[PDB]
């Protein structure tokens, strides 16, 4: 009975132009440009272009080009991705990922975003995606 707020309700305002934009029109060209528009931009730090990313991700149900790319800015070394994305699959088994994901800082959110959408067969439902973005 309780609505599902929309993307661009609870992103961050800097990546909400373009998550209006592929929530007014999903389809797959128009929304992979959008992505790679701000996967680029230098001028959208890590957090804004991981929500894009995130809701790209979700939307077109495809892995977003390059995404890796995004991180080329910051030392990823010190945390295990691997572990981090295998304790995240659980949380969300358990329906407790908010809760798991308040025990990451916001490097280590934007790193597991990265990984998350990097794989094919994770598929968030919208409230999760919501979770996460509402989250950072």
């Amino acid at each position: 009975n309780l609505p599902v707020r929309s993307f661009s309700e609870v992103c961050c305002a800097e990546a909400r132009a373009a998550i209006i934009q592929m929530e007014n029109n999903p389809d797959e060209t128009v929304c992979n440009r959008i992505w790679k528009i701000h996967r680029d931009l230098q001028s959208s730090d890590l957090t804004t272009t991981v929500q894009v990313m995130m809701v790209y991700r979700f939307i077109s149900k495809r892995v977003p080009e390059g995404c890796f790319a995004i991180l080329s800015g910051v030392n990823t070394g010190m945390y295990n991705p691997r572990e981090l994305k295998r304790s995240y699959v659980q949380s969300l088994s358990s329906g407790t990922s908010c809760e798991f994901l308040r025990s990451l800082d916001k490097l280590a959110k934007n790193l597991l975003a990265v990984h998350v959408c990097s794989d094919v067969k994770m598929s968030l439902n919208k409230r999760q995606v919501i979770d996460f973005i509402s989250g950072e």
